[PDB]
């Protein structure tokens, strides 16, 4: 039926019904850190956001997603390989049921515990409709999260997850920072990619964080406590919420450090 993340309608079924699942440039990928090329040439990355205004908080039954208000260019990314601004529209997080996996895409095959991502679309489009429809229409900011101290800023996140327990519930969720998400460090590797869920389109220019901001146990825990179902519905605990890594065929994995 509808996917999903389960035995029935998990990642190895999406091809049935979005046949692009086995495109040329499908996403999460594992980054070879020795085969990826160091290129100088790339920019280091504008990220804008303190005139960011969140909106909400919820529950879509994949994953929680914070959206922001991008009807102007107040959170913006740009630099790095980008060309034009991107405006933030909303993030999410992928986790596992164990601290050893959750993360999408894999560093010399090592997962972590979830992975960040802050979805941004190319304001030359005019509407995020528009931008999904153009190869250079999206940029997501991955970054990586690996279990150990607190992070200060996504706790204001974590208490607000019992109000969205189940699908379709939501929350408002105004005056959150996302600065308080970034790891110190802004060096990246960056490679052209997709939407690593349905429709999992091609749109995507992919800018992922080497550095990873690490979360408390108990931060990641109530993450777990999540549902996929709706209310009333017999429950399914939100974990393992992860596409596979794709093959990388015949694309380059660019960095922007040595
Ligand atoms: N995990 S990830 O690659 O960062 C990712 C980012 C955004 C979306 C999204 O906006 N989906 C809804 C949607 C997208 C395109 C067309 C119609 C939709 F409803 C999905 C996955
Ligand atoms: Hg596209
Ligand atoms: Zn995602």
């Amino acid at each position: 039926h509808h996917w999903g993340y389960g035995k029935h309608n998990g990642p190895e079924h999406w091809h049935k019904d979005f046949p692009i699942a086995k495109g040329e440039r499908q996403s999460p990928v594992d980054i070879d850190t020795h085969t990826a090329k160091y290129d100088p040439s790339l920019k280091p990355l504008s990220v804008s956001y303190d005139q960011a205004t969140s909106l909400r908080i919820l529950n879509n039954g994949h994953a929680f997603n914070v959206e922001f208000d991008d009807s102007q260019d107040k959170a913006v990314l740009k630099g790095g390989p980008l060309d034009g601004t991107y405006r933030l529209i909303q993030f999410h997080f992928h986790w596992g049921s164990l601290d050893g996996q959750g993360s999408e895409h894999t560093v010399d095959k090592k997962k972590y515990a979830a992975e960040l991502h802050l979805v941004h679309w190319n304001t030359k489009y005019g509407d995020f409709g528009k931008a999904v429809q153009q190869p250079d229409g999206l940029a997501v900011l991955g970054i990586f999260l690996k279990v150990g101290s607190a992070k200060p800023g996504l706790q204001k996140v974590v208490d607000v997850l019992d109000s969205i327990k189940t699908k379709g519930k939501s929350a408002d969720f105004t005056n959150f920072d996302p600065r308080g998400l970034l790891p110190e460090s802004l060096d990246y590797w960056t490679y052209p990619g997709s939407l690593t869920t349905p429709p999992l389109l091609e749109c995507v220019t992919w800018i992922v964080l080497k550095e990873p901001i690490s979360v408390s146990s108990e931060q990641v825990l109530k993450f777990r406590k999540l549902n996929f179902n709706g209310e009333g519905e017999p429950e399914e605990l939100m974990v393992d919420n992860w596409r596979p890594a794709q093959p990388l065929k015949n694309r380059q994995i660019k960095a922007s450090f040595k």
